[PDB]
């Protein structure tokens, strides 16, 4: 079982990993002193495999540095490092039509633009956290302006229409971060709408599943893409909802919703043969066609670590402590690089390493440091209440 | 020493029997959609459907195969009728109002996705050309020749980091070869020459013994994640297209040397010395490859390397190509072929264990494998006739 003694040990473990292993792998060496932003596409030993810049990750990194400054320690280099990324986003990462790029060169020239606005949402949370850390009013205004645009995008968009869970999920966490940094009067009412959308359309109690995509009326699309599940993604949404429950004084309705989602997708996603969270599953257990479906990626493990620990501290249910122990031990034993620090991203189904890089177009200083920071902070609060 | 004439005769019979008694019957006639036309090809290991959608490229590839079997193996009416069903489905449902082809449609032909490629059109060219030869349908011949010109058009003028890809000259070369070998077109030979020259000039790097997938417009290597990424099976597919052309051109020594060089370079980079088989992606400077499936063992690179090694052996007589053919043939038939239900699995982990059980989807269908068995059966029949 998870005694207060063991929870105190876990608190110190996550704090030590965050501050002595994870953050120093990236900072300050990744700050680009010549062009601004961050050089983050790094191999296992920290050497660069590319000098390109992933726009989402630039925003995520500035958000992380600002959040550490705000909640851990007011280190000037973290603040300066956050401003570097904010300035790079503003100077180089917007196209002439007002939408953000996805992928740019070291010096800010565009490589690719996507038809999502997830770039904008990471700019919101970056500017919001930076505004609180620095008191920069231009950043606070920018965060609220971009948030209103994302709200428009989300509501005012072949023969098989689908809606995806990713939009309400990302909008929910964006609004949570805005609320918790500088505030915005629109956050709570829109969070309510996005939780309702998740519960109404994507959570299926009869078959104990959380869908990634459904038809506009909520029905399951019985085709290869429509059947494809992402357990780690669903469980990320579950802990966003549990976080909201805590914020609303441990709202039992939201606790029930988040816990169901976790229960459903733990059962579907945990690999009983090798351990770990499988990347994709199929709602009807048909063979999954996306090639990396049985690989073990870092970030589903980060999100399930958060969700199980948060479910445990809220409900006291021993099964969530059991699941936390399983995923925590699996992840730190398989992904963490004891020699050079930080985590590998990509393992085969059997847990062996597929390739050595620690940063690329998708991985950087976000899912892992957020998990270590959130768990350290959560357990600090929990143990101050006991 | 490696391969005697008797052994080559046994191999010819193997590829022939696998093609006609195992591979083709897994798919046909049961996949012909009598109600809506075209083919239901997204099947699990036991042949049951996992989806009733239709991948437009694969509809064209399957109609090409059925017509080719009709023209070169046996004039079975069921194959002709089956080819016609795919041609008709393409014409009735797979073209948008602007003349461009869709990529992915429903069972009843409604559009799901349209891609900016013209690859879909190249598979309509080869399907219509083969079908025209089989049936004498003049409209199919006219369509194949018209669309071939449209593909040439796009190929000449196909974004701060411009890049050129080897797939364009490769797919255009094979399209032109198939047009030549079915109904004929006066443009084929000159354009094949241009596409071979493009491959040699821009993509084959002799100093580092590599064939690139993409390069900058002047041929320089793009030293970023995507630009460094190599696909050994794709390069070796291009190598055998070139060796095929060498034979047509009266065993042109320049083309033989070029195709063999490409094969040699990418066998060395692509063969997995630890677990066996051809790796899907590599990096030109041996940096870690970022695409997630880089170390998986897919069916189709093995089909293309089986062709290339056997073709190179028959042309050059170099025993190393027989050695490599034996290695990849034994590896692929032992790991991918499903002796219980027929046909081949598509997707293995690096270590050769099965990743999932499906035999058709948006990308796999009756194309790379039956083309390999048909090409090898045919090549060996011709070779053994010469050795008598
Ligand atoms: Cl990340
Ligand atoms: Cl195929």
């Amino acid at each position: 079982e998870y005694t207060l003694e063991k929870l105190k040990d876990l608190q110190g473990f996550y704090q030590k990993q965050l501050l002595d292993d994870t953050v120093p792998f990236w900072f300050p060496r990744s700050i680009d002193r010549e062009f601004g932003g961050y050089l983050l596409m790094r191999d296992q030993d920290g050497s660069l495999i590319d000098d390109d810049k992933a726009v989402w990750i630039q925003g995520r990194a500035a958000w992380l540095l600002s959040t550490l400054y705000n909640t851990v320690e007011q280190k000037q280099e973290w603040l300066d490092g956050a401003k570097s990324g904010i300035d790079f986003l503003n100077r180089h990462c917007f196209d002439t039509d007002g939408q953000m790029f996805f992928h740019v060169t070291r010096d800010g020239q565009p490589i690719r633009k996507r038809r999502y606005y997830f770039s904008e949402t990471f700019a919101v949370i970056a500017n919001a956290a930076y505004a609180k850390a620095s008191g920069d009013e231009a950043a606070a205004k920018q965060a609220r302006y971009l948030f209103g645009k994302c709200i428009e995008y989300s509501t005012n968009p072949g023969t098989r229409p689908a809606k995806g869970i990713g939009v309400p999920m990302i909008m929910m966490n964006t609004a949570q971060q805005l609320r918790e940094t500088i505030g915005d009067p629109r956050c709570d009412e829109w969070i309510d709408k996005w939780i309702n959308e998740i519960e109404t359309y994507f959570v299926k109690d009869d078959i104990r599943c959380v869908m990634e995509q459904v038809a506009p009326d909520g029905s399951i699309i019985d085709h290869i893409d429509g059947r494809t599940l992402n357990p780690g993604h669903a469980i990320e949404g579950a802990w966003f909802i549990l976080h909201e429950a805590k914020y609303r004084n441990n709202d039992p309705r939201l606790i029930k919703l988040g816990c169901k989602m976790l229960d459903y997708m733990w059962d579907r996603g945990w690999d009983k043969e090798h351990g770990g969270i499988l990347y994709f599953r199929d709602v009807y257990n048909k063979p999954v066609q996306e090639y990396w479906q049985d690989m073990k990626f870092w970030w589903p493990h980060n999100e399930v670590i958060i969700a199980t620990l948060l479910a445990y501290t809220i409900t006291g249910e021993e099964k969530y402590a059991q699941w936390h122990k399983l995923v925590h031990e699996y992840a730190y034993q398989h992904f963490h690089d004891a020699a050079n620090g930080e985590w590998f991203g990509y393992l085969h189904k059997d847990g062996t390493l597929a390739q050595t890089a620690k940063g690329n177009l998708f991985k950087g200083p976000f899912h892992l440091p957020r998990q270590e920071w959130y768990c350290m902070t959560l357990l600090n609060e929990y143990l101050q209440q006991s």
